[PDB]
């Protein structure tokens, strides 16, 4: 249990609560609609959608994506969520004791790879078994509309809520979420790490903290940390396939032109 540790196990926790604005207190209290008889507005249909696309008429227009097809409008504004999340992202690593002091090469590596891996660890938060919180919580997409959407578009979400729904089991709160990113983000098997020994240093200092972080605060799960590493594999299969199925679409599709940002992410990724 020790002092210094949980120290540090709040650093983690007080970044995150500071950088993501969007957490699972604020995600959960929402759905749950025990604090407001305004629910968010769902969107289920193409109408819907075309609904709620009519308050975004200024980041549409100006970006020329107004007469686009309904996929590719969806996946191009969902595609800025993750450039934003990227940001938040990088400054919350800064918090990650000795991540500051890697060599640049080494953090953008680390990001590189890690960015992805914990945009879905925290989706889970504002998701369902129905559907996902879009717009800082405004908004809900249902599961079942993503996937009426013309492939492979629609295949891009589901395996999404598929983890989510795993993930969401564990029951976790962001005190444990916080610590699972930082362990995500400090991973010394990223491909081209220059010190890899240092970064396993970092490593197990965030998983140890992590280790007994669950202990204390879920007791009777025993396994609940050998089921988050076992999370950590599924997220990394997650990313490939999901980074695999962004070159296809790439290419096969000649109307939806990739973030500049997330351009250099996805390349010669796996
Ligand atoms: C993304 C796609 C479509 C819309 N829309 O039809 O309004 C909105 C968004 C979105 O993420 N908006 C937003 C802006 C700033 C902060 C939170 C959410
Ligand atoms: C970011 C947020 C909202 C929208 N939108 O719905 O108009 C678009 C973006 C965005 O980053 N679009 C984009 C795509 C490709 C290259 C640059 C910018
Ligand atoms: C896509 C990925 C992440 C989020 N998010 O968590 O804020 C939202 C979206 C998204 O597509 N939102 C959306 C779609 C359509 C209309 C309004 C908002
Ligand atoms: C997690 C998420 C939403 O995945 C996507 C989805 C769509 C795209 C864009 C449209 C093509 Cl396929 Cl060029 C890139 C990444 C993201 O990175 O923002």
């Amino acid at each position: 249990m020790t002092a210094d540790l949980k120290s540090l196990a709040k650093r983690i926790y007080e970044a995150y609560l500071k950088n993501f604005n969007m957490n699972k207190v604020k995600a959960r209290v929402i759905l749950s609609g025990k604090a407001s008889n305004n629910p968010p507005f769902v969107i289920h249909d193409m109408e819907t959608l075309c609904m709620a696309e009519k308050t975004l008429v200024a980041k549409l227009v100006a970006n020329g994506i107004q007469n686009k097809e309904a996929e590719v409008r969806i996946f191009h504004c969902c595609q800025c969520t993750s450039v934003e999340t990227v940001t938040e992202l990088t400054e919350f690593a800064k918090a990650i004791p000795g991540f500051a002091n890697l060599d640049l090469n080494d953090q953008v590596t680390l990001l590189k790879y890690g960015v992805y891996e914990a945009i879905f660890a925290m989706l889970s938060s504002v998701m369902n078994k129905d559907g996902m919180l879009v717009a800082y919580g405004n908004g809900f997409i249902t599961r079942e509309f993503l996937k009426s959407l013309r492939k492979p578009f629609c295949d891009i979400m589901e395996p999404k809520f598929d983890f989510a729904m795993k993930f969401n089991a564990l029951e976790l709160d962001d005190s444990d979420i916080s610590l699972f990113v930082a362990a995500i983000i400090c991973c010394g098997d990223r491909p081209g790490l220059l010190n890899v020994g240092h970064i396993e240093k970092m490593q197990e200092g965030i998983v140890h903290v992590l280790r007994l972080h669950l202990q204390s605060n879920h007791p009777d799960d025993i396994f609940l940390f050998p089921k988050l590493l076992q999370k950590m594999a599924d997220l990394r299969q997650l990313v490939t396939e999901h980074a695999q199925l962004v070159q296809i679409i790439k290419k096969t599709e000649s109307d939806a032109a990739l973030h500049p940002l997330l351009q250099e992410i996805y390349r010669d990724m796996y």
